[PDB]
């Protein structure tokens, strides 16, 4: 929707001032989400890895399928986010908290490029749900989210700044499998 201002575009390339970014609130990822690992499992990704393949040199269909396949890899197939409860769904069974903004975190990659990862706690002791979920999709601004990747543990927030190999990743739930595999053809 929203014109990217040059800002937009190169920060959602990695590439922006500390002073550009600012805080966001929950509702930046409101609505129902998908999982796109089952959408992976089923093939219905592998025209976005063809692509990637035959413009990366020393990477095979293969090979980048494979660094995907533990990117995306996941139990928690839909989440759902309103009203500031953030709720997942995992084998038949849900849990959910209203969580508590934390702030964000500004990563610098070893690639040189850089990074916001915005943080929430849930502090209810009823919940079952991840202690601690950061959301990362390359938007810095206030701006509601088009898909997103999402870390959860229960360990402490670095511990989910440390990694860097697993990201689950959402779009929208309506979608299709072919209009997500566009969407991916793009950015
Ligand atoms: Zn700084
Ligand atoms: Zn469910
Ligand atoms: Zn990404
Ligand atoms: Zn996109």
């Amino acid at each position: 929707g929203k014109p990217l201002t040059e800002v937009e575009q190169k920060a959602a390339n990695g590439v922006f001032d500390d002073a550009n970014v600012q805080n966001r609130t929950l509702s930046d990822w409101d609505g129902v989400w998908q999982s796109v690992y089952p959408l992976l499992q089923s093939g219905k990704l592998d025209p976005v890895f063809q692509k990637k393949a035959d413009a990366d040199k020393t990477k095979t269909f293969a090979e980048i399928k494979d660094y995907y396949h533990k990117g995306y890899a996941t139990d928690i197939e839909m989440i759902g986010i309103e009203d500031g409860i953030v709720e997942f769904h995992r084998n038949n069974e849900t849990t959910s908290c209203k969580y508590d903004y934390d702030g964000y975190k500004i990563l610098t990659y070893k690639s040189g490029k850089k990074g916001v990862r915005y943080l929430f706690e849930c502090k209810d002791p009823e919940s079952k749900a991840p202690k601690y979920i950061q959301f990362s999709d390359h938007i810095i601004a206030p701006r509601k989210s088009s898909h997103f990747h999402i870390f959860m543990g229960n360990d402490s927030q670095q511990s989910l700044l440390n990694e860097m190999e697993n990201w689950p990743t959402y779009y929208p739930y309506q979608l299709s499998s072919e209009e997500v595999v566009e969407e991916m053809m793009s950015h």
